[PDB]
């Protein structure tokens, strides 16, 4: 045949509509089927399937397993620099390639072509996004975290914290589940090994 039959999948029908033009404007790219989500969908006859992430009941993450475990068609994933999706899941998935919808159009033939060729396509500006998604610079511990666990290396309870910091028992816990989740740790006696290991307090 001479032109790639996709299927194009977004629950967006007005940003679908977009897309389906400019994959249908190359003389070597039909689409040939469309859906708002990954459940159910027959690939017969479908070259390859260009999908969105985020999409209720079957998602573009689960969509790109599922295809992978039938050995289906490959898929190219298309998402958004600022997306809200789950970016890190959706590149976990493997699918064959990863675009972002705002590239070039050139780009997006090219990311076609090459899914369908079986050469994988990690774009730069998808990976440039995730970085900056999942690479968050965390902040200090605070004044007061340091005091609780100042307090917490002196053997003190909850209750002796509360009384001492004039805080209630509840706020010193709450306290407690952010330091700890800095620290890496899950009780009281590691709080105190991390933090001494860590030059803290
Ligand atoms: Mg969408
Ligand atoms: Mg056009
Ligand atoms: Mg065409
Ligand atoms: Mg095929
Ligand atoms: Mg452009
Ligand atoms: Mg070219
Ligand atoms: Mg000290």
């Amino acid at each position: 045949l001479g032109s790639i039959r996709v299927m194009l999948i977004d629950d967006h029908p007005v940003v679908r509509a977009g897309l389906r033009s400019i994959l249908d404007s190359f003389d070597d790219i039909t689409v040939v089927a469309e859906a708002s989500d990954g459940s159910n969908i027959n690939t017969k006859g479908i070259d390859v399937v260009v999908t969105d992430i985020q999409m209720p009941g079957t998602d573009g993450i689960t969509l790109t397993r599922a295809l992978a475990n039938a050995g289906g068609p490959p898929v190219l994933i298309l998402t958004t620099y600022d997306t809200e999706a789950d970016i890190l899941a959706a590149v976990e998935a493997g699918a064959m390639g990863y675009l972002l919808k705002d590239a070039p159009e050139s780009a997006l033939h090219d990311a076609v072509v090459a899914t369908f060729e079986g050469r994988r396509t990690l774009a730069p500006e998808v990976a440039n996004a995730l970085m900056q998604r999942v690479s968050k610079p965390r902040q200090a511990l605070s004044a007061r975290e340091i005091e609780i666990l100042q307090n917490l290396e002196q053997g003190l309870s909850n209750r002796q914290l509360a009384a001492k910091l004039f805080i209630s028992e509840a706020t010193v816990k709450t306290h407690l589940v952010h330091i700890y989740s800095k620290l890496g740790v899950d009780n009281r006696t590691a709080a105190i090994t991390a933090a001494r290991q860590q030059r803290l307090i």
